[PDB]
């Protein structure tokens, strides 16, 4: 609906896209029927600049976004359904991510403040978390 | 991946499909997760036969079922993308459900052991959860 509305309605804005940061917790699920219903998608970070913005933004506080597994034992995928490149995520994931501890790490989080800041941990956790919505 | 093979793995046949009772307890997600790895989905309901099958296998123990809102605020569908009808759905829903409760219960399960057994419930509350693979 444009972009002074948006951000005056509190969300973020980042080279073509909307986002927002969440208020309270939820688990990974919640937080994407909350996404859904603010018109959006737990978010995906399809640039290393978008990696940066993203990083900066969740305040070293862990944020969830929106990479999940295509099943409890298959491939990451964004759920706003742009493409995965797994060779890109490298230089996204915290050194010993992807690590599924306890073989129940499915769902995806900014945890620290760095490039490297993704950590895969349980769907159930309950994080503070990022919607995106294109500025469409 | 036959009728008797999988009846030989713990998976339950009805009407043209196989369906897998669950064990342990676990959320809407991770439950619908462990669905996919095993290359099923949380249940869908077409008719009242496969509803009557589902509750009388679920022996009152409360079981997540696929159907869930798209968001927080938004409409009730199948997960596995069975067409939902809500007029007939008017005839399993538990009388003064779906009530959403706190504006908060988002997805839905068999209850009880009866016809009328279907609870909307917070989608991270632990149950157990029926999945269902389709006979082909
Ligand atoms: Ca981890
Ligand atoms: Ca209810």
């Amino acid at each position: 609906a444009g972009i002074l509305e948006m951000v005056a309605r509190g969300w973020k804005y980042f080279s073509g896209n909307f986002y927002y940061f969440s208020r309270t917790p939820k688990t990974w699920y919640s937080a994407e029927q909350f996404c859904i219903s603010r018109k959006a998608h737990l978010t995906s970070v399809s640039s290393e600049s978008e990696q940066k913005f993203l990083y900066k933004a969740a305040d070293g506080i862990p944020h969830w976004i929106g990479l999940t597994k295509a099943g409890s034992e298959g491939d990451w995928y964004w759920v706003d359904q742009t493409s995965f490149n797994k060779e890109q995520s490298r230089r996204f994931w915290i050194p010993g991510e992807p690590n599924n501890a306890g073989n129940n790490e499915h769902c995806a989080n900014i945890r620290v403040s760095a490039l490297k800041c993704w950590n895969d941990g349980p769907c159930d956790n309950t994080f503070l978390f990022i919607c995106k919505r294109p500025y469409v």
